[PDB]
């Protein structure tokens, strides 16, 4: 065990505070810290902190505790039967993939970086490719063990007493507790690998039409890559990429013989750039379509679900430094509202190259769970005079239009935006202040969003 004031901040390496940093695998050294933080008086409590993938202030807290979960990392089983796993909070969804996949098991839900904890999965009730499928993380959560502000572990679960409690730390942002442990429910799988089909748009209303012809049924996972910086008719043109889990059946033999196992960049070869003479006109746009473009393609986890690892170095100029990330979703009737949202964003100044499309299905019962039915994009803006007022603008209309921010990808949004965006705020701080009325739990995100 170690405590350090140590100076964190989100993955976009912004609004920074010092806490006191709590680093123990001891798990009884963990209830000891918030019984403490409980007894001695209120002061400015605890929060869990995973990874530290978000991009906001929800895993910090400053001249407070913060409680760093990466060494509880036990897996503590797998059964292939009941298709159950028994983890540690701490476990990262990278160690549990490559744990979980000799027993034919798959991550029910994968988010766009393997780096991430299970406490963080459920407190922020991540999505992924699969959305529109499967939901999102919580789920598949069948039981969690929560540390409360009494010091008193609750053993959660979806049904029967104590689903209240449960679907408020689905997408609580650590703010009922620690969860130190938990039981998901995995994906059976045959292989490691999909079987894909892409598309090409060449605008927005192609785009929209192909999420809407009824195809997206036939595909368990599907995201596009989406232009936000052409004038119309390029805007909204895309890059789709959708699929499902392939069976050893549909494989190529010399692929069937390792069914299940995981498996130099382009900076290194084809760089410095990837541009020619043709990139920009007519023979460019043949070539992108084309190649963009197929039936039946067999992939593997990094070409399928991290095309981005591709680019290396790359990546570097593109995120996080000097970028704000920024994800909503729009409901699905609001179709025309989407689009006006799109023209705004390509008309601002501010250029995102790299936009994530993906069309959610049904939501959960969690209060404070980000997705709802809808079109939800992610956009990363270089940081520039203006950019927070235009985003403040774009708050505005994500609100009027009945969306929301994921508060992941968010350091910036006002209370009052936050609780018009969640109808069921006050439902969730209702359940809040009846698990913690010492306001044992907070966080940066907690104080800035009126959360406490
Ligand atoms: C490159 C990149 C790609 C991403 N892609 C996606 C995506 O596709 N879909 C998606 O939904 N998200 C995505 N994210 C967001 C990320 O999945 C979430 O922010 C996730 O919650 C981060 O997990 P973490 O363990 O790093 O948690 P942290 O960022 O450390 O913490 C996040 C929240 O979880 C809480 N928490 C952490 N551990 C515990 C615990 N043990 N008990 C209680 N609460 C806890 C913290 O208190 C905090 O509120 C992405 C992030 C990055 C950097
Ligand atoms: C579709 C896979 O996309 C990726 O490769 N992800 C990225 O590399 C990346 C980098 C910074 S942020 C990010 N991706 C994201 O935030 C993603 N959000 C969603 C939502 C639904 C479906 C897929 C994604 S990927």
């Amino acid at each position: 065990a170690t405590t350090t004031a140590t100076r964190l901040t989100g993955w976009g390496r912004t609004a920074p505070s010092v806490a006191n940093v709590l680093r123990t695998p001891d798990a009884e050294m963990i209830v000891k810290a918030v019984a403490r933080v409980a007894e001695s008086g209120g002061g400015r409590g605890a929060i869990a902190r995973g990874l530290g993938r978000s991009y906001g202030d929800n895993a910090q807290n400053g001249g407070g505790l913060v409680i760093d979960m990466t060494p509880l990392n036990t897996i503590h089983s797998i059964d292939a039967d009941t298709k159950l796993v028994d983890i540690d909070a701490g476990v990262n969804l990278d160690q549990l993939m490559k744990a979980a996949l000799p027993f034919g098991l798959w991550v029910p839900v994968l988010p766009g970086t393997r780096q991430v904890t299970v406490g963080g999965a459920i407190a922020c009730d991540i999505h992924g490719k699969n959305h529109h499928s499967a939901g999102s993380f919580g789920n598949h959560v069948r039981s969690m063990d929560l540390l409360t502000a009494d010091g008193e572990i609750r053993h959660l679960t979806p049904t029967g007493e104590d689903a209240e409690l449960f679907w408020a730390t689905v997408g609580g942002n650590g703010l009922t507790g620690i969860i130190m442990r938990a039981t998901i429910e995995m994906t059976p799988t045959s292989t490691a690998y999909f079987i894909a089909d892409g598309d090409v748009t060449a605008s927005l209303d192609e785009t929209i039409a192909l999420h809407s012809d009824g195809s997206e049924a036939r595909y368990t996972y599907s995201s596009a890559w989406f232009d936000a910086i052409s004038a119309p008719p390029k805007l909204g043109r895309a890059a789709v990429s959708r699929g499902r889990l392939a069976t050893v059946e549909q494989l190529p033999a010399k692929l069937r013989s390792e069914p299940l196992k995981f498996d130099l960049t382009l900076p290194d070869v084809f760089p410095n750039g990837l541009a020619n003479k043709y990139t920009f006109g007519p023979i460019g746009e043949l070539w992108y379509r084309k190649s963009g473009t197929y039936r039946g393609k067999v992939q593997n986890l990094t070409q399928f679900c991290h095309p981005l690892d591709m680019f290396g170095e790359w990546n570097r100029a593109y995120g996080p430094a000097g970028f704000l990330q920024y994800q909503f979703v729009i409901p699905t009737e609001a179709v025309d509202e989407f689009k006006k949202i799109i023209g705004v964003i390509q008309a601002s100044g501010h250029y995102s190259f790299l936009n994530v499309f993906k069309l959610f299905g049904p939501r959960n019962q969690a209060p404070l769970s980000f997705p709802i039915p809808g079109w939800n994009i992610c956009v990363d803006f270089p940081i520039k005079d203006g950019l927070g007022k235009f985003v403040s603008e774009l708050d505005r209309r994500v609100l009027e239009f009945g969306g929301r921010l994921y508060t992941a990808k968010d350091s910036r949004t006002t209370a009052e935006t936050f609780h018009a965006m969640y109808p069921r705020v006050d439902e969730w701080i209702s359940v809040r202040r009846k698990v913690d009325p010492l306001r044992v739990f907070a966080s940066d995100m907690a104080r800035r969003l009126e959360l406490l």
